[PDB]
């Protein structure tokens, strides 16, 4: 039941987004990944849409989102 | 506070949706949508190459012999 999985990983993003904790991590974990291969070839300026982006997904989950639609628009869900 | 069991929870949710070509083929179909317009088109020089190269290896990573924990003690949601 991939549509089930889907909204599980979604509604455990949710939860996870909420803790500093979380944010520290991936950002450390992150950081260190876009100064070394491949990530430092793959994705132009690493650093820089790190900075900017994983913010940004971090309000997004913690925002008024659909998890069924989310899931529909990646395909694992239908309509 | 208890990040590390949540982190297992999706390392598990993946593994078992990996096993699913129809997840291969949904995720596949995304990326590709996603790699002709903003903001991966920009972000990540000749998009579709890299996801043709590694999707696949990011579907077999999760359907290998792995260790949540330690894959969420590589990502530091575990301690060690
Ligand atoms: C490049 C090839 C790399 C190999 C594979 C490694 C995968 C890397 C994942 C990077 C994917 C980046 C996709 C960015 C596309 C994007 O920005 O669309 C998000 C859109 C746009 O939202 P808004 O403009 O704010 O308006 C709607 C409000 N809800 O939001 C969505 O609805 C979709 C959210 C996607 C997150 C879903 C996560 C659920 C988990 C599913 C299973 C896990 C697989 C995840 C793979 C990546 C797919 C997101
Ligand atoms: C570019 C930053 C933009 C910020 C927004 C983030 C949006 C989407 C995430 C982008 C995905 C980029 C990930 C880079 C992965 C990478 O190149 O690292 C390679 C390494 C090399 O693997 P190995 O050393 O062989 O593993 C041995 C450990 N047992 O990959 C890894 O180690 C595994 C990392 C996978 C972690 C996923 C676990 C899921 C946990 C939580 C999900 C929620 C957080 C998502 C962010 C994590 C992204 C991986
Ligand atoms: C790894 C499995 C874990 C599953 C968890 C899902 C992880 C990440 C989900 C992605 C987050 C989607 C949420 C969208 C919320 C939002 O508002 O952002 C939408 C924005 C819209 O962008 P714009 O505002 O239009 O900017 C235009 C200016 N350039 O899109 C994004 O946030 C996506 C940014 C992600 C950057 C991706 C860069 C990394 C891509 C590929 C790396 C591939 C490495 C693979 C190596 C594997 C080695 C074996």
């Amino acid at each position: 039941d991939l549509c089930q999985e889907c909204e599980d990983i979604v509604h455990l993003l949710t939860k996870m987004t909420k803790e500093d904790a979380f944010q520290e991590a991936i950002r450390k974990f992150l950081e260190q990944e876009c100064d070394i291969l491949p990530l430092k070839l793959l994705v132009p300026r690493c650093r820089q849409v790190l900075d900017v982006y994983l913010p940004l997904v971090i309000d997004y989950f913690q925002s008024q989102i659909n998890p069924k639609a989310i899931c529909n628009h990646v395909g694992l869900c239908p309509r």
